């Protein structure tokens, strides 16, 4: 009669918390979703071996349309686990799955795990200075979305950092790179002429957060746009005016040019 | 030859990530600090038992003034770990310690852990809608901090949620409750009179995130200001304009007034 929402963390099968691992191990049934994101540093087989359980993967449709027909029935008389990359309920639509559980007379509990929202602290940027967050989406057909650009403008206008999630095609395992995102942003700048993102804009790139060897780079677009940040996933950040302490960390830890100590502080 | 910053998580010792546990288990020396936050569900003994190592707890002074004299010296000839609650680089100034490690010729790595910054997702509020964050600090003598009031104001004008970290005096064992935070906010409201925080302001309280049964409550200040949310730590949130799905969750899961379902578009 219990449903556990368990986060898998940032990168590999060891990014789950001990609490999450032990509880998933005691569950009769274990489901997981990999449509909101992926666990780039591991595989389903590796996650299965860690918790010692068979894992049934669920598609977006399985969850959004039939969660109550696939997961909740079993959770009525057994202990069930629902695994998701990152931290549970940070997805966006998953929170309402708890309401579904309620309607079904099922108890649900949340087992947290690291999320990129907090992991970006490794960039040396103060977490309290982050403003509204956004996602850079791939244009397609006649659709050219640009709202993420206005988000940067509004944040930077208030001296706030902007965390930009990059588009991902989970099912096809396709990731948008920090490079492509910068190209897209420059293209949007050229159309809106707001002076929000140019070759001179200072940006931070965080790749493979959760890994023991993530790529943390900071510098001006003109210099990073064609740099190789390694394998995905990549996270792009457009900082607001920096506190000297933030800048010194980007210089010392992220290889930022000394120039930022006088231009972006 | 290495220093590891390892987060212990939100509430108890099992909130550490498996990665963090495995690494800690093999370190020669393990240091820790328990002043940046409160882990209400465990003890030093249990953490020690989990990683099978003796842990030396440091004070804020030990860290801020003598980190390079107490910890770094040992990291030059051994594998050393530094443990902190939640995520080590979120709402703390520990990032700067990585610069000290560098200047001492010590390589450092960061192992993330569940953080309150992302755990707020359990309140049902969209995490991308959060704006600048702030801290509600205890007034000291004639000094009465009020900047957090302005943060709320700014976010609300943009319709963004505001995450308010609550103060903590570890050595004095003082942990600010959401009730005290609200009292302080009302006082600041009387002084500035900006109509930012009143008895009619909707608020969300999250207490002891990470435990299996955290306290999740939403409602008008007038009704929550005298409510018992249980033992600390507590965190206060002032939502901006709500999306219908956020309202439904607050009502269904956090016992908020049904009237908030009638949003003003
Ligand atoms: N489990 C928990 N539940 C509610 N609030 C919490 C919490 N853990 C931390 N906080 C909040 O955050 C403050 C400490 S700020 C340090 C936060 C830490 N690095 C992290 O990543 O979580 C506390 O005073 C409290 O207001």
């Amino acid at each position: 009669m219990v449903l556990y929402f368990i986060g898998l963390g940032l990168y590999d099968e060891r990014d789950i918390t001990v609490k999450g691992m032990e509880i998933a191990k005691k569950c009769d049934y274990v489901f997981a979703e990999f449509y909101t994101s992926l666990m780039a540093g591991t595989t389903l087989g590796r996650i299965q071996k860690l918790i010692g359980k068979e894992i049934r993967v669920l598609s977006r449709e399985d969850v959004e349309l039939n969660f109550e027909n696939i997961v909740l029935p079993l959770a009525k008389e057994n202990d069930v686990a629902f695994l998701t990359p990152g931290d549970p309920l940070v997805a966006t639509t998953h929170a309402e799955l708890r309401i579904r559980a309620k309607r079904a007379g099922v108890e649900s509990y949340v087992i947290h795990a690291p999320s990129i929202y907090s992991a970006v602290g490794i960039t040396g940027l103060h977490i309290y200075k982050f403003g509204k967050s956004a996602t850079v989406a791939y244009p397609e057909g006649n659709w050219f979305p640009t709202s993420y650009y206005d988000v940067i403008k509004e944040n930077a206008e208030r001296g706030l950092h902007t965390l930009l999630f990059l588009d991902i095609k989970a099912e096809k395992r396709m990731y948008m790179t920090a490079n492509e995102a910068m190209e897209l942003l420059l293209k949007v700048e050229d159309m809106k002429k707001g002076g929000v993102f140019t070759d001179d804009t200072l940006v931070v790139v965080l790749a493979r957060a959760g890994s023991l060897n993530p790529t943390i780079r900071a510098g001006y677009v003109k210099d990073l746009i064609r740099e190789d940040f390694g394998d995905p996933p990549h996270i792009l950040i457009v900082p607001g005016k920096l506190h000297i302490v933030e800048a010194e960390y980007l210089v010392e830890i992220a290889g930022a040019p000394r120039e930022i100590l006088r231009v972006n502080v």
